[PDB]
C-alpha cells in the first residue's frame, strides 16, 4: 500500500470499526465502502466501534473517530474525538 490515507479501520482485538457513508447526518448508515490499507481509499467516514468483550446488541455503535480527506494535501486521516468513554475488560 505505502498510501496510508483512511486505512479501512483494523481489527485488533478489543474493538473492530465499520465503514459507513457519512451523508449530510450523523449517525446515518450509507453505503459501505471497499478496499483496505493496500487501497488507501480516503472518505468523510465514520467508524462504529464495539467492544469483542460486549455483545453486538449491548452497544448501539458510537462513533470514536471520523475520516475526512484534505483538499490541502489530498490524503486522508483518521480524527481521534476528546471525552470518549470506556467498556469493560471482561
Amino acid at each position: 500500500g505505502s498510501g496510508t490515507g483512511c486505512p479501512p479501520l483494523p481489527d485488533d482485538g478489543i474493538v473492530f470499526y465499520e465503514y459507513y457513508g457519512y451523508a449530510g447526518d450523523r449517525h446515518t448508515v450509507g453505503p459501505v465502502v471497499t478496499k483496505d490499507s493496500s487501497g488507501n481509499y480516503p472518505s468523510p467516514t465514520h467508524a462504529r466501534r464495539r467492544c469483542r468483550a460486549l455483545s453486538q446488541e449491548a452497544d448501539p455503535g458510537e462513533f470514536v473517530a471520523i475520516c475526512y480527506k484534505s483538499g490541502t494535501t489530498g490524503e486522508s486521516h483518521w480524527e481521534y474525538y476528546k471525552n470518549i468513554g470506556k467498556c469493560p475488560d471482561p
